[PDB]
């Protein structure tokens, strides 16, 4: 069931969208070496919950046990943060953040860098960004869902690199996932004609090699069937008339907030 979002709506998501953004340019400067995917959880809760009077739609999510995720290095997905994994250097870390307020989530993730990167490191995730930056630049309606996935496929395959599939951004609102299905691979599947007030995630998970991966024994660590490495970076965005409107922006982003294709 595709829901087209009301103007109200829309303005809910902008805060959801907002505070999401927050908590990860809140925790910006925690994040260095010596630090503890757990205490970074920590941070974070307290902060979605005690300043933002927000709550994580993560937490129990499925059973999921930790506020939000933290990704490290090789790590693909819903890396569990435990208060004992220490923070390296040449660590490349995604958090992603998802955030209730007022009934509407807020979903989005971004990759840090560690006491003094990696080039390969540098190179991926600048890579996983431009992809996703060029996604949100084809955001219009009256396109299919389609040229988009097969889009970033294109873009990331020609640095030699591999596109996973097992996973995909997904309409989000008063839901957490909900339809559709963003699929960040071509597809015969896909066939979806946007519309202004549709609401939706883009989250390519990007590998430096190979597009196969692993699920660990605690049932969320995933990481890459290779060992290589993998990033991802995320967001929320809204359908209107001419381009989209990002609602997960950060101070760091060097996209405008409003995308428009008329003139
Ligand atoms: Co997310
Ligand atoms: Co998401």
């Amino acid at each position: 069931a595709i829901s087209i979002k009301t103007p109200e709506d829309i303005e809910k998501m902008r805060v959801a969208g907002r505070l999401a953004a927050e908590v990860l340019e809140m925790i910006e400067p925690y994040v260095k070496p010596g630090v503890s995917t757990g205490e970074l959880d920590r941070i974070c809760n307290d902060y979605i919950v005690n300043e933002q009077h927000a709550v994580s739609a993560c937490l129990g999510y499925h059973g999921y046990p930790k506020s939000v995720c933290i990704s490290i290095n090789e790590v693909v997905c819903h890396g569990i943060p435990d208060d004992a994994k220490l923070l390296k250097d040449g660590d490349i870390v995604n958090i992603d953040v998802t955030v209730i307020k007022d009934g509407f989530h807020g979903d989005t993730s971004k990759m840090f860098i560690v006491g003094k990167p990696t080039i390969m490191g540098e190179r991926l995730c600048r890579i996983t960004q431009e992809s996703l930056y060029l996604a949100l630049r084809m955001v219009k309606p009256g396109i299919n869902l389609r040229e988009i996935g097969a889009a970033i496929q294109k873009f990331v395959e020609a640095e030699g690199f591999s596109v996973v599939r097992e996973y995909c951004g997904h309409g989000i609102g008063r839901g957490f996932h909900e339809e559709p299905q963003v699929l960040h691979y071509d597809s015969r599947e896909t066939n979806v004609v946007l519309k202004p007030g549709m609401t939706f995630t883009i989250e390519p998970m990007v590998n430096a090699g190979k597009k196969e991966i692993r699920t660990m024994k605690d049932g969320w660590t995933v990481k890459t069937k290779d060992r290589s490495l993998s990033a991802q970076y995320e967001h929320t965005i809204v359908v209107t008339d001419n381009g989209c409107e990002i609602l997960t922006l950060r101070k760091d982003d060097t996209i405008p907030a409003i995308i428009s294709h008329d003139e």
